């Protein structure tokens, strides 16, 4: 009976427009792609305002479906909603392909926030059996990440640029990347107009991203956490650390860890596919400032990156190797 | 540092419509009407999105001066402002006169909220010199004030309700009222269509108000908390239980008491004409259940209403005789 409910949270993003802090993430896997309307409309219903997706993900006409239905209905209108979705790199140079497939896919005619998913360029391998007719991370026989040979990462964001700046185009609101390192963001601010809206990064008392945080801050760029507990398995439920905090404000792991990033003004997606757990899981835990620095001095003792796997390998923050679980037996 | 701001806490209406569940506060004295302007200003520069106001209070047009500013230099948009006003008694049976006053004040085509700002109706006694060619609040040669005869309060409601249901009027997005008891709002759930989005009332740690906000929880209905501080000399900063926990949150007296209707869901609205503690004064104390229930403890052993004038005397709830300053003795 407590408020705010994490529902009830919206930050505002360096071009003045509003974002609720807590929304859907909607990186489902394969077998469970079309569980994702269920997901949506549950959210939607328990209060989320923001829905989280991607080209990649295979999941955005799930998305539009729930969408649609709760506009059909009249729980919802479009301008209640913020939509994020996000270019992969293997149409790293198509961005106005990209994003028109999406919109058909998700059945709207704008979104809120579009990102560049990675900082990175995949060949383009046809594929029938793919997405869109392509290979979404292509190797070769040895097998290795097929990187494209003309590829410019921050060509993507380029396009982004250009797309958002038109006065003829208004099928974003706002635009942001996924993933990227300090020294990329440098590169994007130094060659480049406009500001990234988000960072969309992996972050939770496993990986605080201290240095990523203090930089964003002061450039006027909001992270996005993903993975808040911790991908396949949950393991950040059971950090000593995050059960005792929960207990102390009375309220889920998942509340807590959801609200890690709140209580520091990051914007958090967790994804799920429980209806029961979306509808409940919207308690904030107003940590204090003492509280955030043992969970952030936790993350500095134990480091560990839950999403780091083989493509990623060429990026200085990535190793390739997924997570190092020497840092989970605490 | 951290969040949620105050500024960045919204709540949903019984219509799905979202409201800023801080507003700045606009009955400012007769000598410092002008004064509205440049707090409207710092407001929103600030952050708030959700600015209060009435017909009676004279600030009307002073909050339309710093909106249209801040409109036409691009600082904000109509659809991001949640603009409230009220019908006051003398124009208890004209309310479509009312509204239209009020948006030609404001320059505004519609308004977020409309408000009955009373459960009264006054006569209509001519005054050149007054409010619309009115005496705002009028009293016989006894000195005792003028009620309507025919009057019926309900009838007010009656009207917001008309110009809220038409199809084809666009003047409003929500409706509610002010000052209404238990009993008042169930003769309205009784006799009308529409449920009230809001109550707006006095109350603070001193006057908890703890069975009207119980109802207002069961029938959809939101409290709007007004004189937090509790009016002149702001007696309320000084609860030795408020500065305590305003030391322990490491917030301002102000964002305590601002924060004790935030956390129990409801709506507040300070007012203030100074611009650095408008700015400053929005920091987010998350108050646990325990806490809550000693301020709501304190309240029911010290109640003070500081909002009860002459006018308000024939309703059960209020006596007329201002604050009982037997209970400011701790």
């Amino acid at each position: 009976m407590l408020h705010p409910k994490t529902t009830e949270i919206y930050f505002s993003l360096n071009n003045g427009v509003r974002i609720p802090a807590l929304g859907l993430g909607t990186a489902n896997p394969h077998e469970k792609l079309a569980e994702t309307k269920q997901a949506v409309k549950a959210a939607i219903k328990a209060g989320y305002r923001h829905i989280d997706t991607a080209w990649a993900y295979e999941t955005e006409p799930f998305v539009g479906e729930a969408i649609k239905e709760l506009l059909e209905d009249g729980s919802i209108k479009r301008e209640d909603l913020f939509i994020t979705t996000k270019v992969w790199p293997v149409l790293w140079d198509e961005v106005d392909r990209s994003l028109n497939e999406s919109l058909k896919a998700l059945g709207l005619e704008y979104v809120d926030l579009l990102l560049q998913h990675w900082p990175l360029c995949f060949e383009k391998i046809k594929d029938p059996k793919g997405i869109s007719g392509l290979v979404k991370t292509p190797v070769d026989d040895s097998g290795k990440t097929m990187y494209a040979a003309d590829g410019d990462y921050l060509e993507t964001y380029k396009q982004l640029e250009k797309i958002y700046l038109d006065p003829n185009d208004h099928r974003v609101r706002a635009i942001g990347v996924s993933n990227f390192s300090i020294e990329y963001l440098e590169r994007l601010i130094k060659e480049c107009r406009v500001k990234p809206t988000v960072n969309q990064v992996e972050t939770h008392p496993h990986l605080p991203q201290m240095e990523l945080r203090k930089f964003c801050f002061m450039h006027d760029i909001l992270l996005t956490a993903y993975s808040p507990l911790g991908s396949h398995g949950a393991p950040n439920l059971k950090i000593p650390l995050v059960k005792k905090l929960a207990e102390k404000y009375n309220v889920t792991g998942n509340d807590l860890l959801i609200s890690y990033h709140i209580r520091q003004g990051t914007i958090v997606i967790p994804r799920s596919l429980n209806p029961v757990r979306i509808s409940s899981s919207i308690e904030f835990a107003s940590l204090t400032k003492d509280e955030l620095q043992e969970l952030n001095d936790f993350g500095e003792k134990y480091p560990v990156r839950f999403i780091d796997e083989p493509f990623a390998a060429i990026l200085p923050e990535f190793t390739g190797n997924g997570p190092n679980l020497d840092n989970l037996k605490y």
